[PDB]
């Protein structure tokens, strides 16, 4: 019984919520809130621990901001604070090789990072790595033949349609076929060896757009929509079939929870969030 956990998170507000979705009996569970309330950060799981990773705390007072690592023990309800990352990275993008988990550009005030860090849970250190060749936040990030892909974003000026990939062992950066959309803000997650890139901003409007990257062909293909347009979405795989959490649609902090059949083709409204938000950190475990 694997879970789909949701943290943080925006509306009106960034949000200390962590829930837990269980697919197999549609229920929602109350988990421990977050120490620091955060909306634009990302969420792993590396050996069986749920991972909160950077963001942003906006308060009606002052936003701050974060270069925190906050870890949850799903056995204990326990979040425990790790090591903080060099730098602050809101709108990040989060991607885990071999139990280390990449922490991938953001912004940091003014700053819109093309800087990646590293971090080792058995050390509890990061450690930067070489930077991306484009600065960006907002970016999806995702983990094929165990190479880092950093998918669009938006680079301080530019929102990006283009993507790169990570060589671990090289320790280099090299662009891949561009998307065919503009995409900020999108779901990036990887489902039978696709890349997969759902909704996001194109620098007008709120996307319902989902494509797919094909490494064989180095081709971005488009599939079925969301019912929904999205940006600032939470996205996960769970028994072979994507699904998009909240996100904004240009009007309203959405609560529908869509799931995404590669079989069929087809997209289902499959639960809704407790209230609708935007900017959560997702991960199954
Ligand atoms: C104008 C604006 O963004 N404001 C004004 C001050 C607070 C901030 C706000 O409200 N941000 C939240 C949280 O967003 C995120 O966590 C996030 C995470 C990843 C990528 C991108 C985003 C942005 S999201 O794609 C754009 C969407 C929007 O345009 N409005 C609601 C008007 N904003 C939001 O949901
Ligand atoms: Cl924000």
């Amino acid at each position: 019984g694997r879970l789909i956990y949701t943290a943080g998170g925006y509306f009106r507000q960034s949000l200390s919520y962590l829930e837990a979705y269980n697919p197999s009996d549609g229920t929602w569970l109350r988990l421990a809130d977050l120490q620091v309330p955060r909306s634009g950060l990302a969420g792993c799981v590396v050996g069986g621990l749920l991972y909160a990773v950077g963001g942003r705390n906006n308060s009606p007072d002052g936003n701050t901001d974060s270069s925190a690592l906050d870890c949850y023990n799903p056995m204990t309800n326990q979040w425990s604070p790790c090591a903080p990352m060099s730098v602050p990275r809101n709108r990040i993008g989060v991607g885990v090789i071999d139990g280390h988990i990449y922490a991938v550009g953001g912004s940091h005030g003014c700053i819109h990072h093309n800087s990646v860090e590293r971090y080792e849970p058995e050390r509890d250190e990061w450690h930067l790595v070489a930077p991306m060749l484009t600065r960006r936040i907002g970016v999806g990030v995702a983990v094929l033949n165990r190479l880092l892909y950093a998918v669009g974003g938006f680079d301080g000026t530019n929102r990006l349609n283009s993507a790169e990939c990570y060589y671990p062992e090289r320790n280099e950066w090299r662009m891949i076929t561009a998307m065919n959309t503009i995409r900020s803000g999108a779901g990036v997650c990887v489902l039978h060896n696709c890349i997969y890139a759902a909704g996001g901003y194109d620098g007008q409007d709120q996307l319902n757009s989902v494509e797919r990257y094909d490494v064989a062909t180095a081709t971005w293909t488009f599939v079925a929509p969301m019912k929904h347009r999205r940006s600032a979405l939470g996205i996960t795989v769970h028994q072979g079939r994507i699904y998009v959490l909240g996100g904004y649609d240009g009007h309203t902090f959405l609560d529908s929870v869509e799931c995404y059949d590669p079989d069929t083709d087809t997209w289902s409204e499959v639960t809704r969030m407790t209230s609708g938000r935007s900017g959560v950190g997702v991960a199954v475990t």
